[PDB]
């Protein structure tokens, strides 16, 4: 689809066979999921935002359907404000900005 | 144009006078700024991502123009790590999400 920007572009996920709501986030380098329990082997990882940087546990090759597109990449899980999809998965599906 | 998200979708923005690259970013309700010396009232505030918060200084209808087109609106200046477009002036540069 197209989204405009007037309202935060949030949209449900599916990962680890649950649904989630995530946000569509071009200022991501990388996707972060709130603290949850997904299958599989991880390794810790350190990424930095505005604030600073945290601890997050790294899965790599996750399946993920975003708005019934899917992706498999990494994800990372840790204590992040919000859900965010990053580039590492929009560029996967197939996301540009346009004006 | 259109900006795929391969590499961050930095732009060239003019703000005060001053140029500087800045993301695009759908993540951000409103928009930071890196540290500059404006003119004008401004009134502090404290805003949150990944590794906590940080102290800005909110000024609003500030003109900043991004790749060409214009936008009046709030800005945030304080120590972000990098210059943030968000929401609230990429929907006056017609900007969209699409996949
Ligand atoms: C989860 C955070 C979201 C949602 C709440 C909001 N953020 C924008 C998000 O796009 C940031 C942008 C950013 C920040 C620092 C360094 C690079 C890019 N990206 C980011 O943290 O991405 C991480 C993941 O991937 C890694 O790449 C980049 C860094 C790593 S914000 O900056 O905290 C923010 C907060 C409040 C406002 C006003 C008040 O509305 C405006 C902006």
């Amino acid at each position: 689809p197209q989204i405009t920007l007037w309202k935060r572009p949030l949209v449900t996920i599916k990962i680890g066979g649950q649904l989630k709501e995530a946000l569509l986030d071009t200022g991501a380098d990388d996707t972060v999921l709130e603290e949850m329990n997904l299958p599989g082997r991880w390794k810790p990882k350190m990424i930095g935002g505005i604030g600073g940087f945290i601890k997050v546990r790294q899965y790599d090759q996750i399946l993920i359907e975003i708005c019934g597109h899917k992706a498999i990449g990494t994800v990372l899980v840790g204590p992040t404000p919000v859900n965010i999809i990053g580039r590492n998965l929009l560029t996967q599906i197939g996301c540009t900005l346009n004006f």
